[PDB]
């Protein structure tokens, strides 16, 4: 028993909960968790995050884990995958029933630009990954605060910049140069979205990430190197091929930038100052 | 190119755009129907009609089909199948390119309450429809007014019931006897579809219309009729599995009994007076 939704009383008055090809802008008032929660479980849901520590980055990784641990698709099965160049470095945290983390070892500076996509398509292609639904595919820089669940799940998914949600498409930082495979005219987007917070099921992301990285070979051959590297990229792809939900800058803030305006009722995963 | 969506601008501020379970409403506003022609042709997709027409109803089909050319789902592949026990009686109406007509004939009171589920199960079963990749069930005694396209088109969808969108779930006309199949108790509900406008894809179909067959048979053979015969079947079966696009009652309504309320937008397909 939940609480019935009423027909003539919009969910949100203050911003738009749904894009022009019909699929859901996550909001908090949007959902109600426990209906969703439900149906995943029926399905056993299992869902890998995927994260990059690399370098001095490393430092992030405990606090990401622990966060994780009190928000993130708590009561589902998760599998994390953290690839370092630092294995010995991970931290080792506690974890829930039902939740394993993976280390994955990273080797070997455009490359570097290209090694996200490269590695999440190599990976994402693996019989291993047979039990895994869904991939979220995070920046290690980053908190949890509040709950990030399934609500985000479908099988393509990107996320609202945090400093364009408000902007006119002009102003987005996409590629602007017709010899860039990124690069998106000045009459054409729908949102920008960020490199720090897509996913979608297993096969929608390797999709994505096999084609993003094709692109940036595509580019590096040709000797340009995007404007915002593999986001981009994430940003042409998302526009040929529309998600199938788009999540609110509540799933992806930075207080210290930005403070804690009215639209957002919740701030959960966030930059970490 | 097309007007881009504004984040800080609800699509509606007076209607419920998204269950909370995160499926469309779709009301006028809602979509851009350019971005979904333009996802929906480049699958070539086909969708299937079924409609009944039988005894003195078959003198609805003229203007049923007439409208249907000039509304539904126009440049994209339509194949009508009409159920009817006069197929002698058929209006022959011409035919727009890329949509044909096919005409099925019923034989043969509780069993015709039944008819309706029993034979477009039977009929979404069949090789002849591997061409087709939705299927959409509407009654006869109506006509199109307005744009009836392919964002309605999901996986699974059912209509809100024009005489109950504003009602509270207690004043639902749900089947209220425990000993029906179609039994929902007082407390339970999202909304009340009506069983004159449903569909999804085939295999949404094929199940849909499996379980409410099947579900009638046992209240038949316990000596029980639901309420609103398959309607009361419908409704116990998109509680259980939530559909995932709803269609407002922009696309099922009746003028003559409740006018033109200013929710409504356009008025889609509508009652015959
Ligand atoms: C002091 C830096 C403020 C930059 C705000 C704009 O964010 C950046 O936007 C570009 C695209 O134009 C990239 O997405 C880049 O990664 C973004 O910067 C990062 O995210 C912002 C929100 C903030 O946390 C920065 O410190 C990050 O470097
Ligand atoms: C004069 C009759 C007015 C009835 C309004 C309520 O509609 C009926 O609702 C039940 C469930 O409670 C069934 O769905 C039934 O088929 C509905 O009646 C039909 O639809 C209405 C909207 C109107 O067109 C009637 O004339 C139809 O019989």
């Amino acid at each position: 028993v939940y609480p019935q939704p009423k027909v003539l009383t919009p969910s949100r008055k203050d911003v738009l909960v749904v894009t022009p090809w019909l699929a859901p802008i996550v909001w908090e008032g949007t959902f109600n968790i426990d209906i969703l929660n439900e149906q995943f479980r029926l399905q056993n849901t299992t869902i890998g995050l995927t994260v990059f520590a690399i370098k001095k980055y490393v430092a992030f990784l405990k606090l990401f884990l622990e966060t994780a641990e009190k928000h993130f698709m708590v009561g589902h099965r998760v599998h994390y995958y953290v690839f370092t160049d630092q294995p010995a470095a991970v931290p080792r945290v506690t974890l829930g029933t039902g939740r394993q983390l993976s280390v994955l070892e990273v080797g070997a500076w455009q490359d570097v630009s290209m090694r996200r996509m490269e590695m999440i398509s190599d990976f994402s292609e693996r019989r291993f990954l047979s039990e895994v639904d869904y991939l979220v595919c995070v920046d290690v820089d980053m908190e949890f605060r509040d709950h990030v669940g399934v609500e985000i799940l479908t099988p393509l998914f990107g996320t609202l910049h945090p400093s364009f949600y408000g902007s006119s498409r002009e102003a987005f930082t996409y590629e602007r140069r017709p010899q860039s495979q990124a690069y998106i005219p000045k009459d054409e987007g729908d949102f920008y979205y960020m490199g720090a917070f897509f996913g979608g099921s297993v096969q929608e992301v390797q999709r994505l990430t096999r084609a993003c990285h094709q692109a940036m070979m595509v580019d590096q051959a040709n000797g340009i190197e995007a404007v915002w590297h593999d986001e981009s990229h994430l940003n042409k792809y998302l526009l040929r091929h529309k998600p199938t939900k788009v999540l609110s800058p509540e799933y992806l803030w930075d207080q210290q930038l930005l403070g804690w305006p009215a639209v957002l009722r919740k701030l959960r995963f966030t930059a970490v100052p």
